[PDB]
């Protein structure tokens, strides 16, 4: 399409664009996925037409200049990339390619977080490194001190007076999570991925900050080594590095021949939910040094070694609309309805939005272009949007104001993130688990309307508001599987009898979010009558001993619901009768 020219300063632009934003600030806007699918590009481009690879195009340099904020630390040894593939038949073509030109296959996790150079001199941590360019790294010796899993010393024998270590940082997915949840009720950073999460809080200027948080770190591999020696494969130094008490994962694995190392990569992605942190693949290198140093390196990688990546947990595609999911409890969900993509390899189209608040966060509009990351079998998440590909029509989410289900006021209360269904007492999604309450022991506490009772009556539409429970004749209820005309007969008796309560136990019953029994008890001896409570402001709740802006929000805007009302009357209508005050 476009001239050959164009298409190489635009690829160029657009990766140094994403690197930038990846590596220098931990905050990537498009999926990795996405880069790899540009850098491939990028790289059959330049193998059509080789007389336009330039020094510092980005297929022959590594990662981002080192922030200038930091101390900076020259590798001994260069660092640099891996080259990767994506499929098996791309893999065997590496293995013949290897073949061809000299093996034993060191095959390892290929850990998902950032890498890290660090020098031991005479067995003793004395400096740690991020990679920056490859060549010069940030200093982060600080930071990498309160990393439990780094020893400060190596204990053995034969340990060379001067070596660098290399391997990845990173952050278990269940430490990334609870730094995103905290980060989206605070105001802080909200990270994309481990990965990000990892590298964001590995790279501080304040190591107080790092110490926070629960990085770790696995081996993978050698810089520089000076006044000693290492064996003579690369599984041989990893299991030296374990020895002198540098962690290495156990998963390390020897493969000889090229279908061995397929089968090691597919038990790894079968297996990958399980791990409890992110993989994006399986890093295969040829074991043998000499094998290694004889193949040596391009300007980017090792022609020794391959990624071979898996299916990403991150994606994009297009939001084409969002629904607003309510649960059992009333909480409104919002939910992202996508055009269909397959993320880690199964096919998904849709995501969770969390909340309001999150909408908001993320300056979601319908029509835009998202990141949506599974890790696992699980509700895949809404990212970010890609704000530099919005299209010029979008349509504003609105939240809504009125249940999509029963039609109730939608209550949103300030410092909540849930926004929630008023109309417990009516509404279809919320009617097995208030039924449920209602008649449970210390609300109506109605003998033998069991859960398996309340979930026939409500599948069947017999019953839609605890009234209806009331309006129940003994032959209705004879109909029912687990009823006999004796049960039903005694069902029908125990529900004229619980109409006798106290004003605490009705109020308990109505199922109020954050209504506990004290608090219905202080509710009722406060104002004594239900028409002083319902009759009361936000405010006039708050003057209530325990009872702040919260519940007292909760209470308020139950009463003003219609159904509610509608539904009390009616209770009241049938017999609901407590003391007077
Ligand atoms: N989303 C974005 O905008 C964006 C932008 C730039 C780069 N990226 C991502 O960065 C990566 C490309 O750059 P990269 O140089 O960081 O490459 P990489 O992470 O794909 O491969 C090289 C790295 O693998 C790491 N590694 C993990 N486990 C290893 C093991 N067992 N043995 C050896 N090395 C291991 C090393 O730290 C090494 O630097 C891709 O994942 C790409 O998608 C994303
Ligand atoms: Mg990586
Ligand atoms: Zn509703």
């Amino acid at each position: 399409m476009e001239s050959i020219e164009q298409q190489l300063t635009e690829l160029r632009t657009t990766l140094r664009h994403h690197e930038y934003l990846y590596h220098v600030m931990d905050a990537p806007e498009i999926p990795d996925a996405e880069y790899d699918r540009l850098m491939r590009e990028l790289r059959e481009l330049e193998t059509k037409h080789p007389e336009l690879i330039t020094p510092d195009s980005p297929t022959q340099r590594v990662g981002a200049a080192p922030l200038a904020a930091f101390s900076q630390i020259r590798h001994e040894v260069p660092m640099l990339s891996l080259d990767n593939v994506f499929d098996e038949e791309s893999f065997l073509a590496f293995n013949k390619r290897v073949q061809d030109r000299l093996v034993t296959w060191c095959c390892e996790l290929m850990l998902d977080g950032l890498a890290v150079s660090i020098l031991y001199e005479n067995g003793v941590l004395v400096s740690a490194a991020t990679r920056g360019d490859g060549t010069t790294g940030e200093d982060i010796t600080s930071n990498v001190r309160t990393i439990r899993a780094i020893p400060l010393k190596l204990h053995g024998e034969n340990i060379p007076a001067r070596l660098e270590v290399r391997g990845e940082v990173f952050l278990p997915q269940a430490g990334f999570e609870k730094i995103n949840e905290d980060a989206r009720r605070t105001g802080g950073k909200v990270f994309a991925n481990p990965r990000n999460a990892a590298a964001g809080s590995l790279r501080q200027l304040d190591p107080r900050i790092t110490a926070k948080r629960p990085l770790t770190f696995f081996c993978y591999g050698v810089g520089v080594l000076e006044g000693g020696e290492l064996p003579d494969t690369h599984l041989g130094r990893l299991l030296q590095f374990k020895k002198w008490g540098l962690p290495v994962s156990d998963r390390v694995t020897l493969c000889e021949s090229a279908e061995e190392v397929l089968a090691f990569y597919h038990k790894v992605e079968e297996d990958r939910p399980t791990l409890g942190f992110d993989i994006d693949g399986v890093v295969i290198k040829v074991n043998s040094l000499a094998q290694q140093e004889q193949l040596g390196f391009v300007a980017r990688a090792p022609r020794w070694a391959v990624a071979f990546k898996f299916p990403a947990q991150e994606q994009m595609t297009f939001v084409r609309d969002v629904e607003f999911q309510v649960g059992r409890t009333g909480a409104i969900t919002p939910v992202a309805r996508l055009e269909p993509v397959h993320v880690a390899g199964v096919l998904v189209s849709n995501a969770t939005l969390h909340n309001a608040d999150e909408i908001e966060r993320l300056g979601l509009r319908i029509g835009d272009k998202v990141v949506i990351r599974r890790a696992g079998d699980v509700i895949p998440q809404v990212v970010n949007v890609v704000l530099s590909e919005r299209p010029e029509d979008t349509r504003e989410v609105v939240f809504p104001t009125h249940c999509p289900v029963c039609g109730s006021d939608v209550e949103r209360v300030e410092g909540e993130a849930v926004a929630r269904c008023t109309g417990g007492l009516i509404c279809g999604a919320q009617r097995k688990e208030s039924l449920k309450h209602f008649v449970s022991r210390r609300a109506m506490d109605v003998d033998g309307m069991g859960d398996k009772i309340i979930d026939q009556l409500v599948e069947k539409e017999y019953v839609h508001t605890p009234a209806d429970l009331f309006k129940l004749t003994a032959g209705k209820l004879t109909g029912l599987e687990r009823m006999g005309p004796k049960s039903a007969q005694n069902v029908v008796n125990a529900l004229e009898k619980a109409k006798e309560t106290t004003f605490a136990r009705f109020l308990y019953a109505l199922g109020i979010r954050e209504v506990g029994e004290a608090t219905a008890a202080g509710l009722a001896a406060y104002f004594g009558t239900l028409e002083a409570l319902e009759a009361a402001s936000i405010e006039e709740l708050q003057k209530v001993p325990d009872v702040g802006i919260v519940v007292a929000s909760h209470v308020h805007n139950f009463f003003a619901e219609e159904s509610n009302r509608n539904v009390i009357s009616e209770l009241l209508a049938e017999g609901v009768h407590w003391p007077a005050p």
